C-alpha cells in the first residue's frame, strides 16, 4: 500500500497521489515545511465521477502523467485514458479512452511497455514524457505520439540512480513546479533529482523516506 | 466479424447481437418469418450512452448473458460488468463493475474461464446460466454463485452437438423466448437447440445458415 501513481497538477505546488484504488491531493511544499493534505485519502470512484463506473474506478490508477493544461493520461494495467482531471472542482470527464497501450501508442507494440508501465513524469522540454518499465525507461512526445529515441536502461539515462534502490525499477513518479526537479518513488522512500532533457547528466544523492518529507502523509501511508 | 455475443432481451421475440465494437436489435420472430432488424448496426458507445467511456464502449462485448428484468452481464476479455440495458430507451445504466471475471465469480479462478468467456445462455431452469469456452462449458447459479457441476466437455451435456463444427467451440449464444430452446453461433453458422436441464438430449434441427434463417441480417454478417 505505498504511492502507485501520481501526476503534477496544474495548480501550484499541488499533486495527485493514487494508493491501491484512492488517492490523495497533497500540497507538497517544495520549499516550505507546510505541507498539507488539501483532499482525501477518498476512493478514485468516489472523487472522480467520470471514473466511477471504469477499471480505474474499480481498481485504481498504476501510471499516470500530467500533460498541459488540465489533461492527464492515466493507467490500469494494460489499458489508458485522457482525463481532465479539472482541478478543485466537479467537472471531470474522459475525454480519449480507456484505450488498450498498444492503440494508444503503437510504438510500444513489442515491447515490455505494452503491459504495464510502472511510472512517468512530465518533462520540462517540449511536450517530452519520460516512462518507466522494469529497468528500462522511454522517451516520447505525447502530441505527436512518438517515440524520440531507443529504449534504454534507466541506468544509461539517469547514471546517478546507479547503486541505489531505484536501478531496477520506480513504483510512481512526478515532476515538480520547480524547473527540472522530479520525485521518484518505491516503497517508503523516494528520490528528489534534478534533471536535463538530453544530457547523461546527474544529482542526486539522497535516497531518504518520504514521511520525513512529507509528515502530513502519516498514517494513510503504508495503507494497509 | 461474425456475432461475437448476443443476449434475450426481456421485450418478446427480441435479442441483443454483438459484432465487433457494434450491435443490432433484432426481432428474432422464432414462431413465425416476420424477423426485422429494429435498430442498428450502431456502435455500442453511441447505443448505450452509460457505456461510452469503458472499455466496453472502445472494443465491444465478447460474451454476454440476460440475467432477469433488464439486466445482463456483459463481458470482454476478462473483464465484465452487470448493466441495466433499458429496452427502448436511454435510460442504460452500470449496476456493477467493471470487475475481473475472477472477482465476480470466484470459482473460475484457476479455470480456462478466467481470462475471459467465449459464449453464454440463460437455463429456465432457477438462476442457472450455461458459459462457454473453447471444448468445455461450465453451468452456474448467478445468485447464489456457484458452479452446479464439474466443468464438462460440450460433447457430454450436448450429445446433438458431436460430429458437427459447434464440437471445438461455439463464438455466441442466446436463449429462447421459447422454453428449452437457445441458438448457438460460429462463423456463418447456426444450431437451434432443444436443452433440459440436468439431462442430455438426442437430435433436434442440425447446423444452418444464419442468412437462410434471418434474411434481415443480409448486408450485416459478417461485418467488412
Ligand atoms: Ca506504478
Ligand atoms: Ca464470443
Ligand atoms: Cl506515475
Ligand atoms: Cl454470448
Ligand atoms: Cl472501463
Ligand atoms: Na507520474
Ligand atoms: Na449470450
Amino acid at each position: 500500500g505505498y504511492i502507485n501513481a501520481a501526476f503534477r497538477s496544474s495548480r501550484n505546488n499541488e499533486a495527485y497521489l493514487f494508493i491501491n484504488d484512492k488517492y490523495v491531493l497533497l500540497d507538497y511544499a517544495p520549499g516550505t515545511s507546510n505541507d498539507k493534505v488539501l483532499y482525501g485519502p477518498s476512493f478514485v470512484r468516489d472523487g472522480y465521477k467520470s471514473l466511477a463506473k471504469t477499471i480505474f474506478g474499480t481498481y485504481g490508477i498504476d501510471c499516470s502523467f500530467d500533460t498541459e493544461y488540465n489533461e492527464a493520461f492515466i493507467f490500469y494495467e494494460n489499458f489508458c485514458a485522457r482525463i481532465d482531471y479539472a482541478p478543485h472542482s466537479d467537472k471531470d470527464k474522459i475525454i480519449s479512452g480507456p484505450k488498450k497501450i498498444a492503440d494508444m501508442f503503437p510504438f510500444f507494440k513489442g515491447t515490455v511497455f505494452e503491459n504495464g508501465i510502472d511510472a512517468a513524469f512530465r518533462s520540462t522540454k517540449g511536450k517530452e514524457v519520460y516512462l518507466f518499465k522494469g529497468d528500462k525507461y522511454a522517451r516520447i512526445d505525447y502530441l505527436t505520439n512518438r517515440l524520440v529515441q531507443n529504449i534504454k536502461s534507466i541506468s544509461d539515462g539517469f547514471p546517478c540512480l546507479r547503486g541505489t534502490i531505484f536501478e531496477a525499477g520506480m513504483d510512481s513518479a512526478f515532476a515538480s513546479h520547480k524547473t527540472n526537479e522530479a520525485y521518484l518513488f518505491k516503497g517508503e522512500y523516494y528520490a528528489r533529482i534534478n534533471f536535463t532533457p538530453g544530457s547523461t547528466n546527474d544529482i542526486m544523492g539522497g535516497v531518504k523516506k518520504t514521511l520525513d518529507y512529507w509528515p502530513s502523509l502519516r498514517g494513510i501511508i503504508p495503507l494497509e
